[PDB]
């Protein structure tokens, strides 16, 4: 329950990586 | 309470699909 | 405590409006 | 538990700033 | 950036005006 | 925004055709 | 990427100069 | 998109070469 929630949280702390790399891709293109 | 949390985490990890598709939208313009 | 997590995930699924209307901004100066 | 999660949803509202901040550093090379 | 970039391509289409008619300058010297 | 630049870019590559052919009237009354 | 683009259409707008100058080299051989 | 611009930026850049060369053509007629 919170932890299979904190370990969600584990895969939104990635996907908030991989906002940063692939914004990272368009302004190294700019 | 904790399911309705998990099942919007569901949505969020949905908007983070669309962040990653709309991005690659972008990316294939420049 | 859940309750004010649920209006924070009002907050993100906000974040995830401004995310698309704001890559939307980007996306119509291309 | 539901503090060290909305101590978590701190940190998203930050990369939900940097969302914004590195989105208005792309709009602002356009 | 993208429109102050089309706004000189705005320029080089007075340019290519100027190419033809100070061209034309010399066609009529001949 | 990038394709009606690329297709400007179109436009300018017809200049350097009518550059080269309206030269090659002045090259032809020399 | 921008920049270093707007900075060739900066040679370009000295090529329409040296267009210029050198057909007014011309007009005043004619 | 953008390395596919500046790459026409190649071409034009080309054609202010055969301008000059082919405007020399003229110049050295006279």
């Amino acid at each position: 329950r919170m932890k299979x929630i904190e370990d969600k949280l584990x895969e939104i702390x990635s996907k908030x990586y991989h906002x940063e790399n692939e914004l990272a891709r368009i302004k190294k293109l700019l």
